[PDB]
């Protein structure tokens, strides 16, 4: 209702892009009525993304994290983002139990539908910029789509791109803040 | 009572050039001092519905402005539409109109109404959308807080682009953006 | 009594020091939504070096930087360039009567935010936004958003100001720019 859906603020890895356990995607949901208040990060610390050189790999220029839900808003097993330590905040982690519902914390269907044969709008994405190093000059796209997965009732999808041409920058991002109409 | 929103559905509410060519999707959720603020836009008809240009290389620009009263009533006056501009009960609206929605206002000391003093930017925030969700298509949408004049509040939100766009969909990605509550 | 909201009052009084004594008007309202605090920010400089930005006759003042210096308890320290006076809890418009002595909740966090120590620094811990000086589209300005990076502190807040382009006689004074963090408590 007011509470706050995290995936705790440490740097111990809980998210699989291209193998298992190669990065910590700090991601903060706090309820605030119709909207949820939504705060965002990425750090790679291993695997294919962890240290970019697009003078060697030309082609490695983007990548998804998929957060998939069911019918009341409980993370699925197949999403990049694994289900050990995505709770409810209890002071600086986590309740014991792990969450039956946040049906509350899910965006809303009317305003971000599922992909059918009916016109699909845009407003279903949000854009952001964060950099990489926290330096300005070093700028990567964070695209944050709803509900435009198929097999699930709900979906957070971050896409990460970037158009210049890194040579060996660590992929650890700043923090960006953005909002969507909840569910209920 | 924490949410004052046009409804998030796609049913047209909202005039630029033509009667109801668009549809405004604006949900404001207020948050002690602050008001939260998520906004899109689709244009489905008329003089902004598909843009060219290449064609027309004046039409670069456009401001949809909401206006209320001392009780923070929308004015008829405004671009949007009253009928479905009320607080929040479930997916749709209230019965009723609403009478009183001061707590949802722009804060008049941080944004002053037009008036012979000095005029500070603090009143206005500047965003990025994208028209289509497309990464290469961009447009300004600047709002501005309490500085249309024939009324006691307003936000308003003018579109703008300096790219060259060939038959391009005006229909938006979302916005958030946040303001100093009047009470 | 708003206990929800620590903010420097919106008016436009000077209680920040950049270059000179109360040189301008830093509005900063922080607003407590649960563990995240939603922030608003905009500056208005009135007077000194940082107010008339002329980058052909002074080809180096292109940045500065505004700190918000904390104690244990999240009581702003003296030596930050905002100004102690005003920096208060919300009683409507103004401030509430006395000065507070906790506001830890309203604290950046510091397992997602970490004090300088020997630790690997991570990038997370900063907020990057725009901002337009005079509000005009083509004159835009980088705001610099840092948490828990001073020393000498238990929290900080540190906003730098800087731009690339040469500006001839502009006036600095900025439209408002939104961001959130989470909170230690
Ligand atoms: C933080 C920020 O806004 N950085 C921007 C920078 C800076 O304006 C300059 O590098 C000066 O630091 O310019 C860019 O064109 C770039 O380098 O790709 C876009 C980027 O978004
Ligand atoms: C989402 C986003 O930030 N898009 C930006 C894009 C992309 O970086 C590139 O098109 C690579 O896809 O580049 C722009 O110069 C452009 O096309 O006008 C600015 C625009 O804001
Ligand atoms: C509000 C906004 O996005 N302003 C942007 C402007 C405008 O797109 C153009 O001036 C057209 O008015 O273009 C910039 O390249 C510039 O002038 O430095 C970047 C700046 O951020
Ligand atoms: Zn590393
Ligand atoms: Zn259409
Ligand atoms: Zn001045």
């Amino acid at each position: 209702d007011t509470r706050t859906l995290w995936t705790t603020p440490d740097t111990s890895p809980n998210c699989t892009i291209a193998q298992d356990k190669d990065s910590k995607l700090t991601l903060v949901l706090t309820k605030c009525g119709s909207q949820i208040l939504a705060n965002v990060s990425l750090i790679v610390v291993a695997g294919k993304y962890h240290i970019i050189n697009n003078k060697t790999n030309p082609k490695i220029k983007s990548f998804t994290i998929k957060l998939l839900f069911n019918k009341n808003g409980v993370l699925l097993d197949n999403s990049n983002l694994g289900k050990a330590y995505w709770n409810f905040r209890s002071g600086n982690s986590n309740v014991s139990t792990a969450y039956e519902k946040a049906i509350g914390f899910m965006p809303n269907l009317v305003a971000y539908p599922k992909p059918s044969n009916s016109k699909k709008y845009a407003r279903d994405i949000v854009y952001g910029t964060i950099y990489l190093g926290g330096k300005p000059d070093q700028p990567a796209v964070i695209k944050t789509t709803f509900n435009q997965e198929t097999g699930c009732e709900y979906s957070i999808t971050f896409n990460f791109s970037w158009s210049k041409t890194y040579e060996n920058v660590e992929f650890e991002t700043t923090s960006f803040t953005f909002s969507y109409i909840a569910q209920e």
